[PDB]
């Protein structure tokens, strides 16, 4: 009844019509945006989804000759074309564009919670995300939701990591490898938080890091959530904040390993209406901002500073141990990781490895859309 | 030009102004100089990495003294009595006093657009895997004009794999490490039939966005299928200049796509067709009709503008006077960033038969192997 359409009137000028659902609800909809979003089989390819069309294709003068509801349906007619084609309700609503677009600078998309040390780790097992698929749908929803997972009950086996990245998607390959070897003795002698590889554009988006040997006390995991630490410094001080978000920083790791990899992008990336995409924070590979007018660098520097303090605030910090064959993996564009200090010596070795989000989101519509 | 003459600090220690020999002035802040100090206890003499972190530098930090000397600018920072010396080089490859361009839609400094009036730049295949100043020319042309052919290759199967590993690695997706670009019955894309493509970016629908394409002929006998490359930048650049309005319609909200095109697949991404960094220089483009999905994010009364932009952005992207035209050969391929130059085809028929084969890498594998090669040969 939200979705379900009751009657419409097309605009004199066939410029627009205006939907009326059995609600009272109402929602227009311009000519040239129903007629390139036709779903008919001319406008659709019914085997794959392709748009067969141009928008060179459809004629710039295109206007709604008649409309009509029935039966749940719109049908439209398209002049000059002299094309008829239906909607149905329940699709006319869920893409509706007459609705308050949210505008708030710095806001987070709805589709994920942000987090300090209150949250738990979330924890799933190795072998029922293989086998059971809502298992499986309920770990890549955590890291979708929250950006980080913990993954349990694995098995202690060199390259397993990339194992679990085709799980749901594909490695990110530099030349360190498809992984590399995270090694660390500690003894008396002895032998901050941070998105990985700024320096690289694209970012790699996801990153797991596996524990094959643990012999070393202390060095717990963290992780932080980089939208909180904004979030934080949205609600303090939003000229701070739109200082980070309006310029960008520069990163570059220029190391003896044959590897020069430069990048120009902001510690907070905002999408063009407002929304929060991504955060990268790296002490490590910082270099010079070149890019900040001489006016504004002062108070960039301190909103940067503030940034660090949230980042470095302990009570913002998850922590957990990896025992053999347990893993995690992290949102790398959002979630920052580091580890706490050892207390004891020891032994440890790490796999680490990257992989990209957009094959997690679509393993998790398939999911969603198998389960559901 | 970078020897410094002279310099003063202003009365609170906060910056200091640095003349130069040619008269020009350039203002440096005291925590930005303190932060981008090059001494073992700030930058590792082994990789170069910073050793600090903004924490770690105090909230007072200040200039205490400062003087030239021996063309380099050696500066005392209080509170912690840091002495450290810039060379005048650094300090004019660094500055930001600069009067940086503010103009929306500009173009990095190291980019160069183009149209049909270039022709396509040519590359020989035992040449960039045999010569380091070949590799170097290629990799440096993909980089600054987004586009280049590489000719005399191999007629054989995965070639392109070979290619992708003379500078990077392949970004494997769904569609496979490569994949085969041919007639395919019941098609998962319209790239795998007979049909002409307009100009598009591959993957909109993929973020991130695959960085480099690159498309390698093994047969084009068939009428046809030739291959046609327009610049997103300089389509855009028109239609910056041409229509203000419109450019910011298409750069200041997000277009939405979609790729659903068999089971086991749903990709989708919410990111402008023109993207912009924060400070208005043009980032990548985002075109593609095929997997275009509805545009949900545009307010209502700013649609029928947006489309109108869109629509002459598409004339821009059509216009024959910007696509630089060629039929592959066997053997012969190219490579586009991604992010930036858009790739077409006409359609094909007849007798003859046409097999592509396309793959992704990124370009900070590119960019990384060019910088090696430009350290190695100068
Ligand atoms: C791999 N592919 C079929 C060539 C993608 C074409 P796009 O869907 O990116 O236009
Ligand atoms: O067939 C061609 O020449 C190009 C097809 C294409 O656009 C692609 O494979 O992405
Ligand atoms: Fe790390
Ligand atoms: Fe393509």
């Amino acid at each position: 009844h939200h979705h379900m359409p009751r009657s419409v009137t097309a605009d004199a000028s066939g410029s627009f019509l205006t939907l009326t659902f059995e609600d009272g609800s109402e929602s227009r909809f311009h000519a040239i945006w129903l007629r390139d979003n036709a779903l008919d089989p001319e406008t659709r390819s019914p085997g794959n989804g392709q748009r067969l069309i141009t928008i060179g294709d459809i004629p710039a003068d295109t206007r709604i000759s008649t409309a009509l509801v029935d039966d749940g349906a719109l049908t439209v007619t398209f002049a000059p074309e002299g094309k008829t084609v239906t909607f149905p309700g329940k699709w006319l609503k869920s893409n509706a564009y007459d609705t308050d677009q949210s505008s708030e600078v710095g806001r987070t998309s709805p589709d994920v919670e942000t987090w300090d040390s209150s949250q738990p780790a979330p924890a799933f097992d190795w072998n029922e995300v293989q086998s059971d698929p809502k298992a499986k749908r309920d770990w890549l929803d955590a890291i979708a939701r929250l950006g980080f997972a913990k993954l349990v009950n694995g098995p202690v086996r060199e390259g397993a990591l990339i194992e679990c990245a085709s799980m749901f998607g594909f490695v990110r390959e530099t030349n360190y490898g498809k992984y590399f070897e995270v090694r660390t003795e500690v003894n008396p002698t002895n032998l901050q938080a941070h998105t990985d590889n700024p320096y690289r554009d694209p970012v790699p988006s996801l990153q797991i890091l596996y524990c094959l040997e643990n012999s070393a006390e202390g060095g717990d995991s963290i992780v932080v959530d980089g939208f909180r630490a904004a979030e934080r410094l949205r609600d303090e001080d939003p000229e701070g904040f739109a200082l980070l978000a309006g310029n960008p920083a520069r990163f570059e790791y220029k190391g003896s390993d044959g590897v020069h990899l430069r990048a120009r992008r902001p510690m907070i990336e905002l999408s063009p209406d407002g929304e929060m995409i991504a955060i990268r924070f790296n002490n490590r590979s910082s270099a010079p901002f070149v890019d900040i007018p001489f006016e504004k660098m002062e108070a960039y520097y301190a909103a940067y500073r503030r940034l660090g303090e949230f980042i470095d605030d302990p009570e913002m910090g998850v922590s957990f141990k990896l025992e053999p064959g347990e893993s995690f993996i992290v949102d790398n564009t959002r979630v920052l990781h580091a580890r706490l200090g050892y207390s004891g010596s020891g032994s440890r070795w790490l796999q680490g490895c990257y992989a990209d989000k957009d094959g997690l989101f679509s393993t998790l519509n398939v999911l969603n859309a198998q389960l559901g």
